């Protein structure tokens, strides 16, 4: 890793794709799945949308070289379906310190 951090963790959120079976798909077959996104802290970088290419990018990663190990089964369709929930819960997280360095 070196200096990435975990965030805190919340839901996930419920993501429609253009079928329900592939929100529900995913839904029912969270489990392994990330829940908090691995980034960094500012030390001058601070991005939206590199701060979450970067943890699309450290998180999906860190969840394929693990898994490379323990015989998992993450498809292309696979990591699409989680890309597109650890952005989401990335953006969100965002917020969650967007606010909140913004309120002190």
């Amino acid at each position: 890793l070196g200096g990435y951090m975990l965030g805190s963790a919340m839901s996930r959120p419920i993501i429609h794709f253009g079928s329900d079976y592939e929100d529900r798909y995913y839904r029912e077959n969270m489990h392994r799945y990330p829940n908090q996104v691995y980034y960094r802290p500012m030390d001058e970088y601070n991005n939206q949308n590199n701060f979450v290419h970067d943890c699309v990018n450290i998180t999906i990663k860190q969840h394929t070289v693990t898994t490379t190990t323990k015989g998992e089964n993450f498809t292309e369709t696979d990591v699409k379906m989680m890309e597109r929930v650890v952005e989401q819960m990335c953006i969100t997280q965002y917020e969650r310190e967007s606010q909140a360095y913004y309120q002190r």
